[PDB]
């Protein structure tokens, strides 16, 4: 076996409690090298002589090139040493441990866990784990108060084309009018873009980050909304832009006026006074060149008091849980802090981060319960988009990210197919709604979280930014209704298995030819496996299914067909149908 490719480090992702006595444990290898895996441990202080516990690790997933081993350690000592048994198909064996490989038990070393902490294990909220999140852009959902339209509104129609510069009126109001809609859908949550008062459409640049903007509401319609959507069973997650503040913050105002003698000059990043907001900069911004933007020194113990309090004074209406714009551009100090008090103040506050990319660091339980999938969305775009990518591909980018973060996280992860920054998932799929069906089929039943995109589940579509901000099409006739219904009774399904919102996931078939793959999600003994036929073409399948977790299952979306024969299930497809077969469990 090529020992070049087997890894573990005990911590992270691979070395992790999900609770104060049991240490999952992870390991890699080249694949298709190693077939049995097995831990040897004990209690750090152990004796040489005391005898070591066994724990066999099954595969938990493969991905391109590497296979993936995951143990559970029963650790009641709290504190555990371990080595890995590593067999290979001709039955050559090794031992792994922190000072390399050997054929000894010995000179294999052994790993450290030196201790697991209870205010260490991750958590997540546990409404999370279940949730349907529906993100909404206040300035473009719905009209309910005329009379908070700001100047310049434009006609609310389909054949509307936003503009960077544009305004439709949409506000607070209309999202409480709107709140028997969402019910149906059946989302569990929504997340809203910032609300908070700015002269901008997405109010990104805060003037005031205690005040609803008028053209959103006021503090009593806000707590008007909280309450109304609660009752709903919807719960609120805000979006709270602690990176930068508008150039309306009155601080920066403070800045903009009084120079140096302004006792806020250290609340942002400023090369040269006086300030020049012209069309270069002399302060730090969002991007590169955003002067509404000025960048906020969330370092300065002064300006993290106040967006704290900032914090405070928004849960102290009911709110459930924060998106964070631009956290990762935020020190990780301030972020450890704030996941200390929001749960300070309420344990089921939601907490999620706005990384679009690898944000394993923020991941481990100290500082984030999730964080928008960047990658569940683009292995989605991939594969059921453009194309760009087979079956077998898909599983594999599919898979290893998984193995990018503890069990805790990936169970929760915002798996989004599309923001207000990107195109729409519709035309990102060239108008295909056939392939677009299968992705959001896929969606609604992998590991994660489910959030969709206002206007989605009724066929809107528009290219990236601004496109992507086209008022919601609110006339029936102009919806298509026939895609709300399949958001329902996916939606449904989800909460009614079980494994769907808190099993794991395995890979079930994946055949780069039929470019059709297959996972099946698990709880206890309820199993639920989704068969995926991306092609154009419509082709019949034998998964292979071994008669023990069961050889009848049902299509919870059209009925049932068990035909597993000598441990095999022979399965027709339609083209870009997706089957969701429960063992009935
Ligand atoms: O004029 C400035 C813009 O300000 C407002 O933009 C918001 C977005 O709506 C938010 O979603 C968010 O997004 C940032 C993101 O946080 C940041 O990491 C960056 O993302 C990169 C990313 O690293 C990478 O995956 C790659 O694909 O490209 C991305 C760039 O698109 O940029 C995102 C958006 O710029 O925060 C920003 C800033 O508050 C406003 O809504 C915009 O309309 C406006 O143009």
């Amino acid at each position: 076996m090529l020992l070049e490719a087997i890894f573990h480090e005990a911590k992270g992702s691979y070395a992790y409690p999900i609770s104060e006595t049991q240490l999952r444990v992870r390991l890699r290898a080249k694949k298709g090298d190693v077939v049995r895996c097995e831990v040897l441990y004990a209690d750090r202080y152990a004796s040489p002589e005391e005898e070591l516990a066994h724990a066999l690790a099954g595969k938990a997933g493969s991905d391109e090139r590497f296979d993936y081993f995951e143990a559970l350690l029963e650790c009641s000592t709290k504190r555990v040493k371990y080595v890995f048994l590593l067999t290979g198909p001709q039955g050559e064996a090794v031992y792994f441990g922190e000072t390399g490989f050997s054929a000894e038990r010995s000179k294999a070393g052994v790993f450290q866990y030196a201790y697991i902490h209870r205010s260490e294990v991750f958590t997540t909220p546990e409404w999370a784990k279940e949730a349907v999140i529906y993100q909404i852009f206040p300035e473009r959902f719905a009209n309910g108060d005329p009379s908070n339209d700001p100047p310049g509104t434009e006609q609310w129609a389909k054949d509307a084309r936003p503009r960077h510069d544009s305004f439709y009126g949409g506000d607070l109001k209309g999202v409480i009018d709107r709140l028997p809609y969402l019910e149906e859908l059946g989302v569990t949550a929504l997340y809203f873009t910032p609300i908070f008062a700015s002269p901008s459409h997405h109010k990104y640049d805060t003037a005031d980050y205690l005040a609803i903007d008028p053209q959103f509401g006021d503090l009593p319609t806000f707590r008007r909304l909280v309450d109304e959507a609660h009752r709903r069973g919807i719960k609120i997650i805000l979006d709270a832009v602690f990176n930068h503040a508008g150039d309306q913050f009155f601080a920066f105002r403070d800045v903009l006026q009084k120079g140096e003698q302004s006792r806020y000059k250290d609340w942002f990043f400023i090369e040269d006074f006086p300030v020049s907001k012209t069309s270069r900069t002399n302060y730090e911004t969002f991007a590169v060149q955003v002067p509404a933007m000025p960048k906020l020194r969330t370092e300065n113990p002064e300006v993290k008091e106040y967006l704290f309090d900032v914090a405070r004074f928004w849960m102290e209406q009911g709110i459930d849980g924060w998106r964070l714009n631009v956290a990762n551009e935020v020190d990780h100090a301030f972020w450890r802090e704030f996941r200390r008090l929001v749960k300070s103040l309420n344990p089921d506050a939601l907490i999620v981060g706005e990384i679009w990319h690898d944000a394993s660091g923020w991941l481990m339980g100290d500082q984030f319960d999730s964080v928008m999938n960047y990658l569940f969305r683009e292995s989605v775009i991939r594969f059921f988009a453009t194309g760009e990518i087979h079956a077998e591909r898909f599983d594999a980018e599919l898979t290893r990210a998984r193995m990018l973060y503890p069990e805790q996280a990936a169970q929760g992860l915002w798996n989004l197919l599309d923001s207000h920054d990107t195109e729409r998932f519709l035309t990102s799929c060239g108008g295909n709604e056939a392939k677009f069906r299968l992705a959001v089929l896929f969606q609604m039943t992998y590991l994660g979280t489910p959030l969709i995109y206002y206007g989605d589940e009724i066929g809107m579509a528009g290219a990236t930014d601004p496109d992507c901000r086209r008022p919601m099409i609110w006339e029936e006739k102009e919806q298509n209704r026939g895609l709300f219904e399949f958001y329902k009774e996916l939606i449904r399904l989800r909460h009614r298995l079980a494994s769907l919102t808190r099993g794991n996931v395995r890979s079930w078939h994946a055949d780069k030819q039929a470019n059709l793959y297959a996972f099946v999600r698990t709880v206890q003994d309820q199993h639920v496996g989704v068969v995926l036929n991306n092609r154009g073409e419509k082709q019949t399948v034998l998964l292979q299914v071994p008669e023990s977790g069961g050889k009848t299952w049902l299509d919870c979306l059209t009925g049932e067909e068990v035909h597993g024969k000598q441990g095999q299930l022979k399965l027709t497809l339609r083209p870009y149908q997706g089957m969701i077969l429960w063992n009935g469990r």
